[PDB]
């Protein structure tokens, strides 16, 4: 039976894991702390379609600029993935600072980070909506580029091991099963790197194309963290000594 802790879900902070890895992961910037304007901002629960002041637009129009003018937005730990629906584009890709705080405004993932983070957490009491000492809210703001959604998976950890992994997307596809001998080679070697990564259980999510590993995020061992194609039942009691990850796929 698995429990959270405050130190563990720092960990997983984009800045913490960020600077471990800088060298496997797509390019980003990080603007911590976040403005207090763009803060309250984000807080609006409006449905309809204040506004940061352009001190604070400035910052994030200049980090679209280093990364190449289109980014995927997110706070400490999740994507704005559920705010499809506010874009036209049906992206995530933003140009403008006007795209990246629409849909971090509109996602019930943004919004969770912001006042649920730590609420599962067994060493810290946040029901008086405090928060850990030295924490700080972030705006990260990654390059965009088009991924294939069916050649990225979910990777979990347990005790240093890769005890199992799967599709991370649900929609099949052919090509995965024909290869994934290779597949699992890239993931592997990729987890030897996340050596430094400071808890032995977690969950990182791998982007892999033309035979390169680039890790995507990381999450807890516990189930907040989706399990996707695994429950957290046979998760947690999966042997960590075993040879060979389980690995599972969609579905024709």
């Amino acid at each position: 039976t698995l429990i959270l802790t405050k130190n563990q879900v720092l960990h997983c902070q984009f800045s913490s894991w960020y600077s471990l890895f800088r060298k496997l992961t797509p390019k980003a910037k990080v603007i911590k702390p976040i403005p207090a304007t763009v803060l309250k901002y984000l807080h609006e629960d409006s449905i309809y379609v204040y506004y940061p002041e352009r001190e604070a637009i400035q910052l994030i129009e200049k980090a679209i600029k280093e990364l190449g003018g289109a980014v995927v937005p997110k706070l400490n730990w999740s994507t704005p993935k559920d705010a499809l629906w506010i874009t036209t584009t049906g992206s995530l890709k933003c140009t403008t600072a006007e795209e990246v705080l629409l849909l971090l405004k509109s996602s019930d993932f943004v919004a969770h980070d912001l006042n649920h983070a730590f609420d599962d957490c067994k060493d810290f009491d946040n029901a008086d909506g405090s928060v850990p000492k030295d924490f700080s809210f972030e705006l990260v703001l990654k390059e965009w580029f088009p991924m294939h959604a069916s050649t990225e998976f979910r990777c979990f950890v347990k005790s240093k091991r890769l005890i199992a992994f799967c599709q991370r997307d649900d929609n099949y596809y052919e090509f995965l099963k024909e290869n994934i001998d290779c597949y699992e080679k890239l993931i592997s070697d990729l987890l030897k790197k996340l050596d430094t990564f400071p808890d032995p259980d977690f969950v990182f999510d791998v982007y892999i194309h033309k035979d390169r590993a680039w890790l995507i995020d990381i999450n807890p061992f516990y189930p907040r963290t989706d399990g996707l194609l695994f429950s957290w039942s046979e998760l947690e009691s999966m042997n960590s000594e075993n040879m060979k990850p389980e690995i599972r796929l969609i579905p024709k």
